[PDB]
């Protein structure tokens, strides 16, 4: 069974934000326009018995003063009156400002993705599904008491915390263009959650982390030392180079960690057509670096949560995540999925102009240093955690 | 004549679900142990002449395919493939609404009871009819929800409104938003839904609250202004709850002038419910429940009274037993005195450690909801305009002015 | 066994306040000058496993933001510098000002009285002691989030709450000159704690409550209706009139409520020599209204908490509470306690001049309308709480 | 020679109280299962030639009436004999109640710790041992005439008193326990030749209340003025900040005081996993255990030392800490590498180290204004005052050199 999170109120909440507009509705309507929904198990988003239960779930990672502040932020933006100077000061102290502005449903919007990614984790845990997809989630920048990168609540941290609490190890794979700093930070002292983010990094580029700090590469503290992995890449990298850079790392993490679950953040802003215009990945399925990585992770047969994230060209994000969705269905059920190269007619058909194809409209040694560095960190992690593994099989992956 | 729905097979079926266990048995036996059953006309559950007439009753609201799936789920649990699992999930026959050996017979029994209750009002055998086995307001046309599989309320309202200018007033006192009843009659002016409930972010089911400034949706098309909602913050006690909906209930009866009232009376607003959200009681010198039930019965409009939520089963029995005795008192004009000590009967031991009828609870300018009164009353004036009904400002004003709140009433 | 709370640190902490200076030391050393401590079982004040444990005990009644504010008030008065405007506002919002000022030990001072009255409740409960005395406690004005009348923490509410969660009914008797509002308020909705205060009341006199409010007497709410009792008396009242005014009320409450514990606030500011100069009660034992009432309450043979309270002529409060101690020793153990009419030599002897006597230095129908009102309230309480009581056996006490 | 206090009867008696159960047996069996017992010279607990010599040893510190009452409480609890009302009053007069109840073996239990720590003190005096460990000892709360905090007789005070009157002689007492070592501090409050230093949690309502502001720090009186040192810390401290908190205070105390003996109370309730849940220390040994760091530093001074136990109420984790301390003592003193396997060895109490059966405690250490630099300064000014009063060399330059390693030389008074 492959699961997918949605519901009518959930789609409305995921579409109420000023920054991601209707992206979620394009994504699920293209998945549905391609008749994928009957192949998928609808996973409904989690609801709670009371305010206290919701609070106890969210403050599993977030500080209640921050949860209080984010709820107050919604109240203030549902009135017509300006914030007081005191309330601006309060919001600033949580970075609820600038890139994380308030808006009338910011708290419900932010919490939907928590409700979605918690239900996805539960569906994996009771073994109802082997993979669950949540395209409303994947907000990896949110920190304990701080908004960041338009992430107000870290739904991934919460879902990961719910899987690891059911030895139970989790491997977190972050394919987003940006460094998954909030997730990496939450589990910085924890060795049961190995995080690996591949991203672009360059001076002044958001969020700033995931790279050299001679400067050193930090990678965990305490019992968690060597448990945060990072591959930063320069601009222009295409599908094949990105694939080759990430593939051996993915395979060696699986061999050595033997994760009980895999959580994948699939931010679509690496696409060549994302307005960031940093990377050159595609959604091509002859090969898309995204599809290479999902298929590799799915070949491990570990229960897996696939999450969204960045993606600012909304129709191409829809084009990526549709292919990811059918690829999961193929790989898990074993059932050939035949996708028309033409976009089908549906509500949002006119957004996929002017060509209406499913392919996106794009025509196409420092990594070896990073590879030796990471393999050494993996040996160190295996050492520190009394984990038995063949150095030669793993060293053979490169 | 006050009617009540029971039967032997009825009670075995109401007692057969994993979620609600023997709760219906406790309720009916507490009512029996207080010697109320001789005051009440037994209303027998509806049965049909064929699977085909049954299927026809149930699909007057529910899709044929959701009903087939509910049937298949039950036969399945009496003996699943990847396609079965996908089909069940396609109807939300999972998680909060799981299958179990009698899941279909259990959901159908509430339809039998509530529909039979409806007919006893229509043919005037009963002024009021009670069904503590029914009240399942979350169930959708093609979707199970919140342990609601078939929506007996929608089906009974539908029978009431199809009998021979008939308007039904639907009053939902349950802790949760009656989304299922509200969504079924959303485009219909002759069924007015009113729900008082808790709403807050992440609280089931998420509707019946606010949705430029946010707004209340309240019906569409010919149903504009006919879906009313009063969402309240946690902590409310009997008096503020009673003050909250009392005037709204009289104002709705004055303007709509319904030919029937249907009341879902789920008990999860009790201070002692495991939800621990509202702080209502079953006290009777006052219980916001009894206060509202007594106000509704004072209109002398034929009335269906339905169960619902309530997850402390002894306390739910304590409340519905009192409600039953109140209804006998209000309709027959006949004093029903109920001993504070729970009588000898086979479930006496469930009423511990006190073994008394009042629930074991100790009740102890900002939080008003006067802008809600003002909005709701403006909704009711629109509803009257769209539907060409008399809107009697004087009577409604005089109502709210008893409280000092005439100014909230629009002309 | 009769128990008394003291300890060397406890004594230092009860004596660090600006309002009551060394009273507690005058009290315990006069008890000691009279060879009374060997007859008494020392009940040490309670201490906690951790900050969290202390916080849980104190917020059984007090709000944690209030406890936070009181602790902050101590730290602030252990710094040389002035409070900020923001800190003044904060303290004001808990009435930590005016009559309840900060001082270097205000939190430790307030908390000690709680530690002692909680150790006393516990020695009653485990039955180590039939009666326990804490002259360090009895701060009946402190509310959930508000200091009042130099009371910052309500030790009595907390000791009482510990008694009723050990069916259990507590009778609380408040002999202080002032209305015990905070204790009456804390149990305003509880029928298991019946509070009875007798006090002066007149317009402008602190705290204002405990009297007509044709105004009515409030007496509880909810299931607590009729469970708060009050007898306000005109100024000038003497031992005999006071004794006769309360004596029938006390015997009635006992007969009808049948308390599991009795908690007695015994504030000494009804004394003729108290600077309030309102009542004319003495410590005379030929008869002191205090001694009469204590001895009546003790003849009931219910486990009893005896607490201090007001008392602003320190040597005379010491004179009263010494006699109270000896009476308790005598009434519980059965052995006569010969107390010399002269103050024995000790550390503080010079404070009892210029005559150094144990007797304090003093030469000595509205109540029938109050009695008939209270008797009816008692009947309303009994009827509300399905209690059996011979109406006429009670009515005869008057 | 590293000595350790043990014996069959000693073990039976240290395992006979209600509060500390079989904790001593788990400690000694864990040290035995890691094969450490052959590295160690067993120090037999002291026995006396008569009841009177026992009684005079114990009343070197404790009053005759308190000891007599301790004897009677034990006699009382050995019959069906419920107490007379006067029995009850006598016991309460000594706090032989609540936190220090009677039980059938309360006097033997209490005396056993004195027997171990005195024997250990004799072995340092006659130079048979450079270091001696007693994990049955370290009952720092006991007063002259008062039991306290489940301490009934103060073996620490009695041990220090034997050392300090052996044939100028100064003892440094170092109290790492979660709680203020109030009883050792009171005993020597008027005595310059035994300098007490306690690190601990203090907060309002926390046992036992002393060792903090009073706003000034009291520090001893008359001749003992400035000889009682205290460093109270807020909850939540980890191994590194605690190590950095006391490290330089300890090196400076050793530089100035020049003690002939060090006595270390090493109670384990600062461990992250202690039910007190106040400090966050560990027993880790690669990120280094505050405990091991301080024990390693005290042994580097090469001064004859007594290592005592104390608090510690997670019994498996206490054994994990003390077993690692024992191996490090052997390593520092004998020069002999002690490698301790991360898997708990097979032995009778293996089943108490579940569900991991590892030697590292099951804890995960996670994470300007919390520093305590004013305490360092207050403490160093106190230490200069002690040196003047007592006419000792205050070597400013060495202490400065010491704090300047941290970048904190400016904290050192001239
Ligand atoms: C501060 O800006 C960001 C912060 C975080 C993310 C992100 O997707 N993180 O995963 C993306 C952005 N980028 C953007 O918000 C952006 C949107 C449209 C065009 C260009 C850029
Ligand atoms: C999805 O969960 C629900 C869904 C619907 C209702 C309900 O009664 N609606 O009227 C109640 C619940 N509540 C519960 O299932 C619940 C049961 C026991 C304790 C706490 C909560
Ligand atoms: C606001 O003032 C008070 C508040 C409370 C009490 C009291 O004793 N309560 O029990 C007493 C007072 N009275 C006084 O504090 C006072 C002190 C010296 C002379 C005269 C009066
Ligand atoms: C009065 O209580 C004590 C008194 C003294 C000490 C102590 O270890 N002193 O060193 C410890 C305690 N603490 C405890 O007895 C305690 C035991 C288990 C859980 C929580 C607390
Ligand atoms: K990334
Ligand atoms: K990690
Ligand atoms: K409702
Ligand atoms: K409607
Ligand atoms: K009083
Ligand atoms: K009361
Ligand atoms: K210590
Ligand atoms: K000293
Ligand atoms: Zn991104
Ligand atoms: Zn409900
Ligand atoms: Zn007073
Ligand atoms: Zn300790």
């Amino acid at each position: 069974s492959v699961g997918i999170v949605y519901g009518d109120q959930y789609r409305q909440l995921c579409c109420s934000s000023p920054k991601f507009g209707d992206r979620y509705a394009l994504v699920m309507d293209l998945i549905n326009a391609y008749k994928l929904i009957p192949e998928l198990s609808r996973v409904p988003p989690l609801q709670w018995d009371s305010p206290s239960r919701m609070y106890e779930a969210v403050t599993a990672f977030h500080s209640t003063e921050y949860v209080d502040a984010l709820k107050k932020l919604q109240m203030l933006h549902c009135e017509e009156k300006e914030l007081t100077a005191d309330d601006e000061l309060l919001m600033d102290s949580f970075s609820l400002n600038y890139d994380c502005p308030g808006f009338p449903s910011v708290f419900d919007y932010s919490l939907a993705a928590v409700q979605g990614s918690l239900a996805a984790a539960s569906a994996l845990i009771c073994r109802h599904c082997e993979v669950v997809i949540n395209w409303g989630g994947g907000w990896h920048h949110a920190k304990r008491s701080e908004a960041s990168g338009f992430c107000y609540l870290n739904d991934i941290v919460l879902a990961i915390h719910r899987l690891v609490s059911s030895q139970t190890r989790v491997l977190y794979v972050d394919l987003d263009l940006h460094h998954g700093d909030g997730v990496e930070e939450a589990f910085w002292y924890s060795p049961r959650v190995v995080t690996f983010s591949v991203h672009h990094a360059s001076p002044g580029f958001f969020p700033g982390t995931g790279t050299w700090n001679l400067p050193i590469f930090l990678n965990g503290a305490g019992r968690g030392r060597f448990s945060a992995f990072n591959l930063p890449l320069e601009e222009g990298i295409n599908d094949l180079d990105w694939s080759n850079a990430i593939g051996p790392i993915l395979d060696s993490l699986n061999i050595v960690i033997q994760p009980s679950y895999v959580v994948v953040q699939c931010g679509a802003d690496c696409l060549a057509t994302d307005p960031h215009r940093i990377f050159r990945l595609t959604n091509f399925y002859p090969l898309s670096g995204y599809l290479y990585a999902i298929k590799k992770i799915l070949s491990w047969k570990v229960p897996t949560l696939i999450l969204g994230g960045g993606g600012y060209n909304f129709p191409d994000t829809a084009r990526l995540w549709t292919r990811v969705t059918a690829l999961t269905i193929e790989e898990v059920k074993g059932k050939k999925m035949t996708i028309s190269p033409e976009i089908p007619e549906h509500s949002y058909f006119s957004r996929y102009g002017p060509d209406f194809e499913l392919d996106i409209d794009y025509f196409p040694d420092s990594i070896q240093k990073h590879h030796r560095r990471i393999l050494e960190q993996l040996r160190n992690y295996a050492d520190l955690n009394k984990l038995i593994y063949d150095y030669d099989q793993v060293y053979q992956l490169y």
